[PDB]
């Protein structure tokens, strides 16, 4: 019965589930990526002999030292939203279960 | 080198997305069997007869309205989280990434 909204508020939930899933999915492979391109590229700047590091290399290095902890908290911001994305929703969807179970008993429906 | 914790970082962040991406596709299966079992409860309620609807429906229907108005406000604030869930974070992997090429080219290194 049209009693209510609840059918198109779960359809809407479940679609931006859908969306966020896929874009996880390509966060992840993005990420996986550049993660894996960077960590290559430091592994080569690490074996450059130290004699060979003068004062310009000294000013990337602290560069990019800054950028890393700006980096670090971007991130701790994504981190932090990942921890809310529940209880509540459980038992509220059980007992409305409950609830469509008696009317459907009521009637004599299976 | 070893000039920042960098890649941790990222690897910290990946990890979780891995984590989120697994935990949405599960949300999805459940959510998608929730509803369809919830809309063909609906749809045969929806066909009993007026006339065998009494009090006790009505206490019912009206319990139905209210509990789906208070998953409207759980789901909202899912719908919300969502929303955050980046700019700022491109650019400064980007930058990141100019300054590796610099010292790579600096030393010689493709």
């Amino acid at each position: 019965a049209a009693i209510s909204n609840l059918i198109p508020k779960l359809g809407e939930l479940l679609t931006e589930e859908f969306k966020l899933h896929k874009g996880v999915k390509k966060n992840i492979e993005d990420l996986g990526k550049e993660l894996e391109s960077m960590n290559a590229a430091l592994i080569k700047i690490g074996e450059v002999p130290r004699e060979q590091l003068d004062s310009q290399d000294k000013l990337w290095a602290d560069e990019v030292r800054e950028l890393s902890y700006v980096i670090e908290d971007v991130v701790d911001k994504f981190l932090v939203q990942v921890d809310g994305i529940n209880n509540k929703f459980k038992g509220l969807m059980k007992r409305t279960t409950e609830l469509l179970k008696k009317v459907k008993h009521k009637h004599g429906i299976a």
